[PDB]
């Protein structure tokens, strides 16, 4: 009612030990949520042309082009996992689980309050806020899944991540088809490339509305409104790393000599040569069998090409990969595609205190071997006559198309039938929890932005508005701008994320990787005297675990 | 039988998580343990005078002169967590339990062996070793505790720490009663002070001897023996420090002023004169409230004497003290008193296939912030005064009996009716687990070598021997020695220590410290190419707790 | 001392109730565990003692 609370504020996240090493993790979220009348009470449909920036030859990958809906409504989107789990929680899940499985997901608005700025224009033109004790906020919950899937946490607008900090929610919108045409260059490339900008082809055209299609909630000072529980459909999420490579398969050569001494140049030694071996191989046509010879069972990981763009419908598109690399070569200097990189604000994870518009990034570079050093690879002629002659050898060093920034490992593509690969980890606090599947006759075997994909069903999107708050002038016949008074409302969001996760046991005489605080990063785990926050992102698939 | 295995090998440990977090260690541990007859076949008491060496002025702390009764029996010990966890075991249970329960102990003898050198005295002097069928192993389990418990952990000779290697038992010896008097000195110290060996009091003699008192049973091949399970008695084991000292405790000063800007010297302001602040203190001439001088409920930790030889009947003996320093001033270099330290071997930590004899060592500084700074500490007189006066003041640095590296805190005692401290941390792998309460009418709050000390009940010690092989000529009314068949046994030792622990729970933003492999300590967890095998000491009680 | 630090917040740890004028809140009884309290002073030193 009006002076009645009508929910409670929870942010505690619990733990329940069940029996043979199951865990049920429930994650309760709660924020308060600031949001402001529309820009406009219209749904717009609205084209970005950058043609300018693409107009410079060499300059393709910096297309924007596109059409969208922009809607009156906004979007609650709370998948991401710093709205759920803080630095504390995350160690625990990491450093003594060994799979996860997301269980369920609700949502509640409560405590819902509408206010209304009355500026007393005066010397120092005043303003009084006064609370419009019958206007009404409106909630949408699209649960048949009606409206496009946008996911808030590709552009960094998730609800934040700190329970003591007030957030908001997005504006919604969603892409409206249009047929683009833009032709590759590189500087100079004599004259103008089309670029073209064709329009929308009438037989993909979907204008979608909230009102027409989900029903709305108005809810008043005294209501309140819950989604009841959603369960979700996924495969479990492992929360380990492999490590062999198709080199480290199987049973190792039987060393005919062993080191006497200890040293770090004291190796052993297979006994036996090359070319008089035993064991098995692919090579027909040899009787060498080495590590890099010798017959693995499958192949772990794959080639693709890379900083490839293709085109359809609608413009150039990045070709996506599954695993990127990092390790023994690549660190921040050896970069390279396939690791995703994350940009974030104050309510992400940027210092809180800092001034300053640059987002706040990082690339991250997963734990599991799984993927490539092109620099290593090397096609060869099917002869095998052995000191290789430059003509029997196509390098990462030479030159295809002529080109000589370009070799055959940026088209290359070695995925095939005998490829085996894993889900992608996740990436706190930045990163995505679940994913809609793409409704497709064919499915991708994964989604590289989240580790969750769920099939038959996922919770539907929750959409907010401030309903009209006319004023006294209202003229449905004018061309005009509807005119209303300046409202915008305050409401309390809790929601609740179950997890199932399974208790890692040790299996070798060492010692794990494990998280930890330390001298040096201490500091990023507690304010600062100014109250400044910052929420330094952590990797998940710290221990090992065997591939075969 | 004869050909008739009669055991299992079996060093699994297992991890049974229970309901509401609790799981139930199971610790199996066997080992393949070599014995040898005896030196001879009888009890021998023996006094040992090192007189000599303490016989240089300044060297009573050298004194080694005790006596002891040498028995023909051998001690089979495996009270220290080396024998039953490795690494990685220990990174489990310390960086996700908080605390530690011991519940019970079993160990079984099989698969007995007993063979017989012979030598063929020939060119090279050769020797044959046949199987004794009929021999036997002698196997006495001390249950009533009626032998002096004598761990064999304080001496680094308890069973060895790894599965692949086989160990031996100890001969067993026990202290036997003495009356010595030694007279402290220093270099130049005219004179030779009393420095005498008195002998023993006749109302403080126990000789006691294994056949007299404990059923021996004897095992043949076939025969196999098992001691059953014994429960303990033990409050249970933290497995989290403390950090909070008298000045961390309770409700900090109301600050006035808080820092505007971030910087490390943007300090906030209590705004108040400290002799113009409310609050309470225990100096009821003052005025002064300060956090030196505020009340705090009680005191955690005290101050006891240092380097303190005390004496009693039989020469003089160390003062032991509950917990040491380390930290913000000792490491290394910050060297005190409190901490212990541990030189061992090759069968417990010691590099493998490292040569030389001299011991491997370490000093353990624990992480429960609960010792003292001796160097922070002031006497001052009552009258308050303050920029206290040179003769008002007894500082770390004004000497005690003129002695000028001497200072009162070296005798100095804080310890009474407020004092606050907790149990000794448990020390992997070269600790002792239990220990044995004193038969005393008063008890010890602690032991400073234990976590666990049974009271009411212990497991009882288990002597092994192998019985006399005597050869056709045997003499018993002969003043030689008895003439024996060379006889050794080889047989399987299989314990179970079971334990319950609780799993801990994250109750703050910031991670915690947790036991994690690393590039730098990697290599102390895999053999070596000469398969060298060391155990690198760790720490346990990892996370915090709060105190008060 | 990096393993000494304990950052604590009442929002992730304690459930937080929202009150506005219509509502109340109450704590329910709390029994306490505690030897009881003398009010009588003792007098006798060493020096008075049988």
């Amino acid at each position: 009612g009006v002076g009645i609370s009508t929910g409670t504020f929870n942010n505690q996240t619990e733990f329940k030990f069940l029996e043979n090493g199951w865990v049920e993790i429930t994650a309760n979220s709660s924020r308060l949520v600031h949001l402001n009348m529309p820009e406009s009470e219209n749904y717009r449909r609205v084209v970005v042309n950058n043609m300018d920036k693409t107009a410079v030859n060499g300059n393709m990958a910096l297309d924007d082009i596109h059409a969208q809906i922009v809607t009156p409504w906004s979007l609650v989107d709370a998948n991401a996992w710093g709205v759920w789990f803080n630095p504390g929680d995350w160690q625990l899940i990491v450093n003594t689980m060994s799979e996860l499985h997301l269980v369920s997901f609700e949502q509640e608005i409560f405590n819902v309050v509408l206010k209304t700025v009355s500026e007393s224009a005066t010397q120092p033109p005043t303003k009084v806020y006064n609370n419009d004790l019958t206007a009404s906020l409106m909630v949408a919950l699209d649960s048949n899944n009606t409206m496009p899937f946008t996911p808030a946490a590709m552009r960094s607008e998730t609800l934040g991540f700190y329970p003591w900090k007030p957030t908001i929610p997005t504006p919604w919108r969603y892409y409206f088809q249009w047929d683009r045409t833009l032709i590759p260059s590189h500087t100079g490339t004599s004259g103008t490339p089309t670029n073209i900008y064709h329009g929308t082809d009438p037989d993909d055209v979907q204008f979608y509305t909230i009102e027409n299609s989900v029903p709305v909630h108005l809810l008043r000072t005294g209501d309140e409104f819950a989604t009841g529980t959603f369960f979700f459909d996924c495969k479990p999420c492992r929360l380990t790393h492999t490590w062999q490579t198709n080199r480290a398969l199987g049973l190792p050569p039987f060393l005919n000599s062993l080191p006497q001494s200890e040293g770090a140049t004291n190796f052993g030694d297979i006994g036996v040569q090359q070319d008089k071996r035993r064991g098995v191989t692919q090579m027909g046509n040899t009787n060498y069998i080495t590590e890099a010879t010798i017959m693995r069972p499958a192949e772990v990981g794959y080639s693709a090409p890379y900083y490839s763009f293709e085109a359809s419908t609608q413009g150039p598109f990045k070709t996506p990969i599954a695993a990127g690399r990092g390790g023994a070569q690549t660190d921040e200097n050896q970069a390279a595609d396939g690791n995703p990189r994350y940009a974030f604000g104050r309510q992400h994870g940027q210092k809180t205190t800092t001034t300053g518009e640059t987002p706040e990034r990082f690339t991250y570079i997963a734990h599991q071997d799984t993927g490539r050093y092109p620099e290593g690879d090397w096609i060869q002629n099917i002869n095998f006559n052995l000191p290789v002659t430059n003509d029997n050898v196509l390098l990462p060093t030479d030159p295809i198309g002529g080109k000589t920034g370009i070799n055959y490992t940026n088209i290359f593509n070695t995925y095939g039938p005998l490829t085996a690969l894993n889900n992608v980890p996740p990436v706190y606090p930045n990163g995505q929890i679940w994913d809609k599947e793409f409704d497709t006759d064919l499915k991708p075997r994964l989604h590289v932005n989240a580790p969750f994909v769920c099939q038959n069903n996922c919770p539907g999107q929750l959409f907010v508005k401030v309903a009209p708050n006319l004023t006294n002038e209202y003229d449905p016949d004018a061309s005009a701008n509807m005119s209303r008074i300046v409202t915008y409302s305050d409401f309390w969001w809790k929601g609740k994320l179950v997890f199932k996760a399974k208790l890692r046991a040790s299996h070798t005489w060492n010692p794990i990787q494990q998280m930890s605080i330390n001298v040096d990063n201490q500091f990023n785990y507690v304010p600062s005297n100014i109250g400044g926050m910052k929420i330094v992102y952590e990797k998940s698939q710290l221990a090992p675990r065997k591939l075969y």
